[PDB]
């Protein structure tokens, strides 16, 4: 049912979580300490009035992984509660691994995306190595224990993305989506090598988007048209996944293409260092414009832009930090409504 | 292009040749049967300044008709007649359809044949029936089309054979209401390795709902599955020259609601009575008959007249940038299906 070997546990919180679980269950404590011998880990022996002693060993493997042995002692039917609690304290995406190859990249197109992704909070990047053929960069997180390995074989133009799809991976691919072709975009969103979105009749997806956009359609940028049609192709060809929450990336990256742009046309450009923060405040959930901007603008436009930026950034935070298809399509329909409202 | 082994309407070969020749302002040398044991038509024609163009037209034993312009002293001239006769052929005569649909029995196949025979120039017969295999023929009197329907009742297999023409189109249009996803796929795209079985049905559901709006939840469930599958086919459709059959869901949906609403407004459309007894045709747009404009609101009258105009026109054009055209038609049909619900 579950294997308790080699887990991705935030180690400095392990003992604290175990203790909080025990205190929640109104249990008793026998002993909590390091493990005997030279094997690094945590021995936790706990019980409650009426049963026997449940023993749980926690091996710190050399790999940073953390193995659990609840199958030790006199009560495993009881230690399994702690084992499963700690196992479920893991953010689920930590269990999947990603490793893929994208064709047609060069250092000059990769360093801008790395800088754009490093514009984030607890996400920064370094260059790990560089020889004649391949230059490899790292991305690191401070909240999670997440690292992401970006590799460039410059001799063949290959970009090799390795790691675990978490906060870092999501930020990197979101900044990357604007450059991907159809098949590359599909590959990053569904995390698979044999995609299916290249076979949708793109004219029917175009009809779909045009039907939803109406007057706002012909005013669209060509990059936005190709991106949204491609994302709709993916949504229509998406294989059965556990969490489709990433399939909203076409819409979101489209919003910044319309949001920043039109906003920069109203005397308030959003640069990378200046960011969004200098124009908005957060009272409660919906973001607001600063008062110094409610004077030159029509109230309709202020309502539109405030709802748009309220949706955005919130969705980035809900996606980058941590019947699903129905949820995804509701989200995407709201995003299309916002994109249309921004033009009219 | 290959001018060998063609399907030429025999009763028009000589006349089409003569009118083509007089169109090109040529002269006639001879037009007659062929000498020797090959039955056919030898046509020798020319114009002032060149030599005699000879064209042989071999009547095969199978009814097929081969043209040999690669004969005589003037072939650069006979190729004009070869191309004229070659292009007087309706294109679907060169393609053949032959497919298997699983899960059928005589009691569920005979209704579709009867409903298709309710048409004007479309009739069908029982070819044979044994223990294992039952075979029907579908014949046209306006065209010269036959479609062979076979039912292996022992495995529930239905074998459709022939040429996708008037008969095939009427048959599959009546059949679409009963087909699963893969069967509907097979008849609309006329291929065995389809692509519509891999579409995310929830996104097609979102598309249909987006176009229908208030009229969406009022829709019958079978119509829902039909339209979702038709949109699935439209979205996964391999590259075809003519997608005009992918509009069969929408059309079959309109006929499904039109008859419905009419039957709900005191005028049932039966199979023997048909649609003809309920509408009149002044000029191009159909109208409802006057005996029905009194109990109904004029809005409803205009809506229903546009709907039946749409159905009859599209069926008539089907029974006798294409993706953009098809999607425009489907948008019109969706607008009509929505308007029907008021």
């Amino acid at each position: 049912i579950r294997s308790y070997k080699n887990l991705n546990l935030v180690r400095a919180n392990i003992e604290t979580e175990s203790r909080q679980f025990i205190e929640n269950k109104n249990y008793s404590i026998q002993s909590i300490g390091p493990m005997p011998g030279s094997r690094a880990g945590l021995r936790v022996v706990f019980t409650r009035p009426g049963v026997n002693l449940a023993t749980v060993d926690i091996f710190y493997n050399g790999d940073g992984s953390t193995t659990i042995q609840y199958l030790t002692g006199a009560n495993r039917s009881l230690g399994q509660e702690l084992a499963d609690h700690l196992f479920e304290t893991i953010n689920p995406a930590e269990f999947e691994q990603v490793n893929m190859v994208l064709q047609g990249f060069v250092e000059t197109s990769v360093l801008p995306v790395l800088e754009l992704s490093a514009d984030e909070s607890h996400i920064e990047f370094r260059e790990h190595s560089r020889n004649a053929h391949t230059v490899v960069w790292k991305i690191i997180s401070t909240s999670y224990q997440d690292e992401l390995t970006v590799s460039l074989h410059i001799t063949t133009g290959k970009l090799q993305i390795q790691g675990r799809p978490l906060s870092c991976y999501r930020v990197f691919t979101f900044n990357l989506a604007a450059l991907l072709d159809l098949q590359g975009l599909e590959k990053v969103l569904i995390r698979q090598e044999d995609g299916k979105a290249n076979i949708v009749q793109q004219e029917v997806a175009r009809t779909y988007l045009q039907t939803v956009m109406a007057d706002a359609y012909p005013h669209l940028h060509v990059t936005a048209e190709k991106l949204l049609v491609s994302g709709l192709c993916v949504k229509l060809a998406a294989p059965d996944l556990p969490d489709y929450c990433m399939l909203l990336y076409p819409e979101l990256r489209t919003i910044e293409g319309v949001l920043k742009s039109k906003m920069s046309g109203l005397g308030m450009p959003v640069q990378q260092p200046a960011g969004f923060g200098t124009y908005f405040d957060k009272p409660a959930a919906h973001y607001i414009l600063k008062p110094q901007f409610a004077a030159t603008l029509r109230p309709e436009q202020i309502n539109i832009i405030s709802t748009a930026y309220t949706f955005f950034n919130v969705e980035a935070h809900s996606l980058f930090h941590m019947s699903d298809m129905a949820r995804l399509m509701g989200k995407a329909t709201r995003a299309w409504g916002i994109i249309k409202d921004l033009y009219i």
